[PDB]
């Protein structure tokens, strides 16, 4: 009902090519962009059968219950038994709580991903934490997260169309609940223009929307959205390789619901702009900081990343580190002080006081914009 219109398809072909074409022996080992090109028909076989392999060999206990989750399911869609990564996520996942009644709603995103994954495997095996999940999914009141939603709704959906022949306990009453429940909140979060939440989400809500049992009583223009997210690729938009592995799928019509069908083997400084630097901290293993600066770039392109480096330059001692990952390179550090996961703690980046929508590789700050780098907990 809203396909990419054939005349948009070499858009689509183009990004696919982008995407495919950041596998390196140095790259990162993505699983989201192992799926998205095993679920839209692979181009390049050398960077499949590469990514494939790292990921075979990635190490189980340097994966997350999320990275697990998408590493089965990328290994699967490239029709690769994935073991001993089941086994651990399974009992990893009997043994999964989230901190508290009130945590986050993105705490719930690796879980879902996890849901998924085990669901995949074996539906029968993962009702016990399906059921548990979705009580807890509905117990939770934080603001609502479209893209853990998103993830949500496809780990449910997968368990609501697998309930046990005989095994007829309100199961299906749960899931559907709670995926109507979620459906609700996602729709409501779309907006006028097509967007669905914002436009890094959007993928994954589209995901969710084409597949839940149940719409929710606003109807959704599916071609309002797709006809949007082609023209933001027009403004370049997607340039992220994992900003592309989250659109792909539902570019070419599919979701990560399909990844058990797959078909394998198919027939040093200034310049012209100076952007304003502030960092800050407020508490508990004190040491308190709060120091701006203004910082000389080039042209406008020089990504926030520029900034932060010749700061570093300038050596007021706030230097910092940098962490990668599947979306690109996080700012985890800064002034000798890192970001803790254990703290539920981190550094939001943000220009005046509405936090940034791209990484400090991607952005690309304005004439005097005021950046702030504030260390706050999620
Ligand atoms: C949870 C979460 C966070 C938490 C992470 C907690 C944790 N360490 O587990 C925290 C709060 C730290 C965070 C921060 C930010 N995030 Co965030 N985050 C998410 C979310 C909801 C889920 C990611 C996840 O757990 N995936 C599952 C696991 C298993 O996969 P993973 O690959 O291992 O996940 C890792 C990365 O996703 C990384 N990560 C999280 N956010 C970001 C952002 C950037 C720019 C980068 C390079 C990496 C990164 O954290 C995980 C640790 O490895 C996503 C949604 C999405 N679509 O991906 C947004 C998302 C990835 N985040 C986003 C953004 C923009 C940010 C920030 C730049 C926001 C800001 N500060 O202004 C900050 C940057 C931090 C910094 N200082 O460099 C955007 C990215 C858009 C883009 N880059 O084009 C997304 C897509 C949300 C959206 N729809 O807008 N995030
Ligand atoms: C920068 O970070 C601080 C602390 O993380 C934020 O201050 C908190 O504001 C919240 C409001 O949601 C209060 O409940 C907390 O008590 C405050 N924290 C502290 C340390 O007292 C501050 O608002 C953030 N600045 C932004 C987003 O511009």
């Amino acid at each position: 009902s809203c396909s990419v219109p054939s005349a948009q398809e070499p858009l689509v072909n183009g990004i696919q090519v982008l995407m495919e074409n950041s596998v390196t022996s140095s790259a990162y080992p993505n699983p989201s962009i192992l799926i998205a090109m095993n679920l839209a028909g692979a181009y390049n076989l050398k960077a499949q059968k590469l990514l494939t392999y790292q990921l075979m060999s990635s190490d189980n206990n340097d994966l997350t219950i999320g990275h697990l989750g998408l590493t089965i399911m990328a290994l699967t869609s490239s029709c690769r038994d994935p073991g001993d990564k089941v086994s651990i996520l399974q009992r990893q996942m009997e043994n999964w709580a989230p901190s508290s009644p009130n945590a986050e709603a993105s705490a719930f995103y690796g879980p879902s991903l996890a849901i998924l994954a085990l669901c995949q495997k074996n539906s029968e095996a993962t009702l016990p934490i399906a059921v548990r999940f979705a009580k807890t999914l509905l117990a939770n009141s934080s603001p609502f997260n479209v893209d853990t939603g998103a993830m949500a709704t496809l780990a449910l959906t997968c368990m609501y169309n697998k309930i046990p022949v005989g095994s007829e306990e309100g199961y299906r009453s749960l899931f559907g609940q709670v995926l109507k429940d979620i459906v609700e909140k996602i729709s409501m979060k779309i907006k006028d223009n097509g967007i669905i939440g914002d436009i890094y989400s959007t993928g994954l809500a589209m995901q969710a929307l084409s597949v839940t049992p149940e719409p929710s009583k606003k109807e959704w223009n599916c071609k309002k959205t797709t006809d949007m997210i082609l023209n933001e690729i027009k403004q370049g938009k997607f340039h992220n390789p994992m900003s592309i592995a989250q659109i792909l799928p539902s570019l070419k019509g599919k979701t990560y619901l399909d990844v058990p069908q797959v078909t394998c083997s198919p027939d040093t400084s200034a310049s012209n702009i100076t952007v304003i630097y502030t960092i800050n901290n407020q508490l508990r293993g004190v040491e308190l900081l709060f120091n701006e600066t203004i910082n000389v770039s080039v042209k406008s392109g020089s990504v926030l990343l520029v900034v932060l480096e010749e700061a570093q330059r300038k050596n007021p001692m706030f230097k910092f580190e940098t962490t990668m990952t599947s979306w690109g390179l996080v700012v985890s550090s800064i002034n000798n002080i890192a970001e803790n996961v254990n703290h539920k703690t981190y550094w939001q980046f943000l220009s005046g006081v509405t936090p940034l929508n791209e990484g400090v590789a991607d952005y690309i700050p304005f004439n005097h914009e005021h950046i702030t780098a504030n260390f706050t907990q999620y």
